[PDB]
């Protein structure tokens, strides 16, 4: 049964609604990005329209298989006519293809689906500014003050300085890096970038990459493995034993590795340039709170710019503690902001 925050009221939308069968009066089926957490149901099997960002749609094309036929993508920042319903598509600052969703109802009614977001002030400069918005259906994953983690930048920084520096104290480092979903590209990028290796991966993690537009891919990533010195792998090799299997492999051309987990928030007190890694021998796994999702304080300072009339959680909402503590915060933004 679908819930009621992935429908779109006055509409025939869904939003990230794949796992329910058929959705009862459903029209169209948004997907605003390629996360599993999102598209989980799609198949090579589904027989509806699904609108999407182009990148989004490479990827239900080429990684899930779904046929051209039901693809319809939409280029971003444009007025489109969905189903007799004028919506429009914004970067969504999270991972590659991934989008918020404006729709202006026949009545009136403006709603911002935000799907998974960082916010982020240049939002504030799109075809939200001025925009009287009556709904917004929020990615709330770190409503919580306590939720605080660096920029991007910042994260990308520290990864690079520390990658560069062990690389050139040991030229025959390699360089780890994990990952299982899109997103957090900027990690691996950057760090060959500064080290002027290409990233190698698997045939499949290849694959998906092809799909995301990335400016110049294929002069920066490969599958020939031991031509480079940063790796992809799983997320869940991204330990002592794995990164142990893994030194075996390359045939002894590195004596060290020096691994990245580009994690969410943790409950680590530290600032980024302070983190320090976990060590076992030749091995030190570095866990960089690099997000795709808000800050609090910039979830908090999206909402109060946007002024909304009603928000509706798509996040955290399986509680009634965690429910009554977005509530409150929401009531605070509001009463602080005069909206
Ligand atoms: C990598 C996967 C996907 C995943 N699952 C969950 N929990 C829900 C869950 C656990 C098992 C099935 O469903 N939370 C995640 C949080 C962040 C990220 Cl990146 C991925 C997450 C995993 O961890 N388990 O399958
Ligand atoms: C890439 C993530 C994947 C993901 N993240 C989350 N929480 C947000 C979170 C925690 C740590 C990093 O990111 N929870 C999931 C639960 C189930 C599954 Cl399958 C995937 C999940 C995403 O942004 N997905 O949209
Ligand atoms: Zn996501
Ligand atoms: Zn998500």
């Amino acid at each position: 049964t679908c819930p009621f925050y992935k429908k779109i009221p006055g509409t025939g939308f869904t939003v990230d609604a794949f796992q329910y069968g058929v959705v009862e009066g459903c029209t169209a089926y948004f997907l605003t990005h390629f996360h599993s957490d999102h598209y989980a149901g799609l198949s090579k099997h589904f027989t509806f329209p699904v609108y999407c960002s182009e990148i989004t749609g490479n990827l239900l094309k080429n990684k899930l298989h779904v046929q051209e036929q039901y693809i319809h993508p939409l280029p971003l920042d444009t007025e489109c006519i969905v189903n007799g319903v004028k919506v429009v598509l914004l970067d969504a600052n999270h991972c590659p293809g991934a989008v918020m969703i404006l729709f202006y109802l026949p009545n009136g009614t403006v709603i911002l689906h935000t799907g998974d977001f960082r916010a982020d002030p240049s939002m504030e400069r799109s075809l939200l500014a001025d925009q009287k918005v009556h709904m917004l259906y929020l990615d709330t994953t770190y409503c919580s003050p306590e939720y605080t983690f660096p920029s991007q930048q910042e994260v990308i920084r520290f990864a690079i300085n520390t990658a560069f520096e062990a690389v050139t104290l040991n030229p025959h480092a390699l360089v780890v890096c994990g990952t299982y979903s899109i997103g957090k590209e900027k990690v691996f990028l950057a760090i060959a970038d500064v080290l002027g290796s290409k990233v190698g991966m698997s045939q499949e993690k290849y694959k998906t990459l092809q799909c995301l537009n990335i400016p110049e891919i294929n002069s920066l990533i490969t599958t020939d493995m031991c031509s480079s010195l940063v790796h992809l792998l799983p997320m869940m090799q991204i330990n002592f034993k794995g990164l142990q299997s893994h030194l075996k492999k390359c045939g002894g051309k590195y004596n060290q590795i020096l691994a990245f987990r580009p994690t969410g928030w943790t409950h680590s007190f530290t600032r980024i340039a302070d983190v320090i890694p976990q060590t076992k021998g030749n091995i030190s796994i570095y866990g960089i709170p690099y997000s795709e999702h808000s800050s609090y304080l910039e979830m908090k300072r999206f909402v109060q710019w946007l002024k909304p009339q009603k928000i509706i959680p798509t996040v955290n909402v399986g509680t009634w503690k965690s429910r009554s503590t977005m509530e409150k915060y929401f009531r605070e933004w509001k009463l602080e902001a005069g909206y």
